[PDB]
């Protein structure tokens, strides 16, 4: 019935469209050797603020097993820094969220979907997770 | 500007927690997500070559042939000279596997209506794209 068939087809496009999506940010994250979810933490970091991990996990829906060895990694790029614990953006972090945001500009423009085909997919995600999260 | 932004987050959100569903459930499987969709993609009693096995789930074989070598050893499926099929325990599984599934996005608050509508958005992106 209609929770195995939805559930399918819900389950092979998610597979799709995320795979895909994600393949292009990933391309042009590479010229800053960043990963993917490493670009989301960054960007998810406003500049005048200072976090802790677990709030920063809520918010990008990360666990801390996958934030913790994360937020090293950006601590070794000078992208953010840690003070005794709390997150923010160094200089150079605020700086690289510059070009950063032009990259989901970039994939958008990339995609062949109208802006009411967007429109509509932001709309219902906002409720798939909404009434979810 | 705003469009762009909220459809990156918003589906990067959505597609953290599938994944998050379908590990739980598939640990007793110890299968990946990608492990899971590749099964999902051979019927119960089919032999197909490795190419349209690649079509139906949008892989090259740099990354399905790895994949196929791993779900091998776990007992799922036959490679025969290249041909995929399921072994029987992996048939015995289809069931199953298919159920997660259901539970999965069964634990979103999800209506047949608002599931549909999110399957004709992304199958009309998909089409139009890959």
């Amino acid at each position: 019935g209609s929770h195995m068939y939805l559930s399918k087809q819900l389950c092979f496009l998610f597979y799709v469209s995320s795979k895909e999506i994600i393949k292009k940010y990933t391309n042009y994250l590479k010229e800053y050797d960043l990963t993917y979810t490493g670009y989301i933490v960054l960007m998810a970091i406003e500049n005048d603020e200072k976090l802790n991990i677990k709030k920063l996990g809520e918010r990008v829906f990360l666990d801390s097993g996958t934030l913790t060895p994360l937020l090293k990694k950006l601590e070794k790029k000078d992208y953010v820094v840690r003070t005794r614990l709390q997150i923010s953006l160094t200089e150079q972090g605020k700086a690289i969220k510059s070009p950063l945001a032009e990259i989901s500009v970039k994939v958008f423009n990339e995609f062949n979907i109208s802006e009411r085909e967007a429109s509509d997919i932001i709309n219902n995600l906002r409720n798939f997770v909404s009434k979810n999260f």
